[PDB]
């Protein structure tokens, strides 16, 4: 009792964050994108009613709280965040950072500047809102490009300044956590402030372990990811990959079978529109995954109860996890 | 009378535009940056005040109108025009359109898609605020990327269903406008619907004479543009150039000796704020030009009659090339 996380309805205790999604996202856009064309979600209003449904049927599974981890150029609108959050009474918290599509006026600036634009989205709030970000989200895919160096160091700066996590976009399959961990530590980041994620992109268990040995939180997080079935469809075999869920859920089980049960954090990465990629992705996801984010607690958590995964490892990874995770520190 | 041009105070007979600028941005930006930054400029409140003295200064040098050409991924922000219009007594035209720092939500669009983006703000309005689009802004740099070509099919559908004008940015000293020109055309758009922006950034009259040969409008809209006597400043040499604005202003007189001055469009593409560039870009500037948009009425105006360009010829380049552009045709 008495930690407190920052929701988009405000401050709630840690102890009630329940069962918590760590990286999932309302909609998945760009910065003003909603505002200037709403009608490429049919509207805002069918946009935000799908996304109730989806929270409710998440709730209906246990879910009390999702981590959107949807930045300023991710097109994060925390006033539809708040409104849906709300109607389905699923906590969601919010973040600061930035992703892989900043605009010219996010990758002109220095680190102290971004430093001082996450500080705000964490303590003053998100535009004139008052809600503050409870995360910080980073990005790489691969090495870092200079830019992306100076984000992750103003990320740690700021993690550092107000206790907040830090959750990081990788190319799992090039291994970015290995260089996104050496620039967060030469920050004098601690590796529990910090979840590497889309490491269930990878198999590469020396990598994950290798990670997991240092305190880095582990995100597995596109659990429900996958082509298979869709092999003719270009862009959807690239974005989604040809592993099965299964095989993604094997990654949850190899990591607590190797001592690892503390440093695991498990989602989906879903969203309820998606503009950022190709048209009509969103359609293509929702017949791969009608239960949306509901699908860990329907299929992977007993999946892994009937590999064997005693139900307080498991309510220790969904509920323990996050919140020391999101907990300041 | 009669022809009417859509404003951010809502719509004006096109013989009230008068001395108009036809390239200029209260702010150059990005998109959802003065939202979620404001500070980057001091406060929101700050920027508005220092672009009504501005618009009032450049007002009381005899400019009537201006032309914002901050599309979607600059940071246009309608409100921001709305207010700063109505407080310094001046016109501003807004546009819609893309520049070169499209988001992916935009960059994965198809020309079909796009038209319908740019439709939207120029028929129904921007974003939820009925202020509708008298412009159409696109922007190569070098040889077109695959994506900016669909965006100048996209501006060329828009404009043809609407009649509202196209202008661009170029790299000038690698004459895109002859590609734009070509794709342009290749949609069956007028080229007297098409001003070649930034053209003044080069001193190739075989260029310029070759496109105001065809009927395109030449914008020769970098008026006050030097770097002469910052050398020493890397950023500001890089993007000012080393030309000084009588060379710049000597084109205007070129063009008209040509037989062109019908084809000439004039103005200094400056801002009151500046996030997509360096930190105290805007600092520098207001050094150089302290006069802002009262540049070229006070400098080039004076300088091109005292070389015996006759009144009525430089009335017909700042008031009557920017009706007939303007007008919807
Ligand atoms: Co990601
Ligand atoms: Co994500
Ligand atoms: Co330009
Ligand atoms: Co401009």
């Amino acid at each position: 009792t008495g930690d407190l996380i920052n929701t988009v309805r405000g401050p709630i205790p840690v102890s009630e964050a329940g069962f918590t999604l760590t990286h999932e996202h309302i909609c998945g856009s760009s910065a003003g994108f909603l505002r200037a064309w709403p009608e490429f979600f049919g509207s805002r209003k069918a946009l935000a009613e799908k996304a109730v449904r989806g929270l409710r049927h998440a709730r209906s599974a246990g879910v009390q709280t999702i981590v959107d981890v949807s930045t300023f150029d991710i097109g994060r609108d925390v006033r539809l965040l708040a409104e849906v959050s709300r109607a389905a009474d699923v906590h969601i918290v919010a973040a600061t950072g930035l992703w892989f599509d900043p605009p010219l006026s996010m990758r002109m600036r220095s680190v102290e500047e971004l430093t001082q634009f996450f500080l705000r989205e964490i303590q003053h709030g998100i535009e004139d809102t008052g809600i503050r970000a409870g995360i910080i989200k980073v990005a790489t895919t691969g090495k870092a490009t200079p830019f992306q160096e100076l984000v992750l160091k103003a990320a740690a700066r700021a993690s550092l300044a107000t206790g907040v996590p830090v959750t990081t976009h990788t190319s799992a399959s090039q291994r970015d956590g290995e260089q996104q961990a050496a620039i967060f530590e030469s920050e004098g980041l601690s590796p529990s402030r910090v979840c590497i994620g889309h490491s269930d992109d990878t198999d590469d268990l020396s990598y994950l372990t290798g990670l997991a040995a240092r305190g880095y939180l582990v995100g597995l997080d596109r659990m429900p990811f996958s082509a298979i079935g869709l092999e003719g469809n270009a862009s959807a075999l690239a974005l989604f990959g040809t592993r099965s869920w299964q095989t993604r859920a094997l990654l949850i089980k190899a990591l607590i079978d190797r001592g690892y049960k503390d440093r695991i954090l498990v989602s989906h990465d879903w969203l309820f529109g998606f503009s950022s990629y190709v048209t009509n992705i969103m359609d293509v996801m929702d017949r791969i995954n009608p239960d949306g984010m509901a699908f860990v607690p329907l299929r992977v958590i007993p999946f892994l109860r009937e590999k064997g995964v005693p139900p307080e490892t498991l309510a220790g990874v969904t509920v323990a996890n996050p919140a020391r995770f999101l907990s300041p520190t």
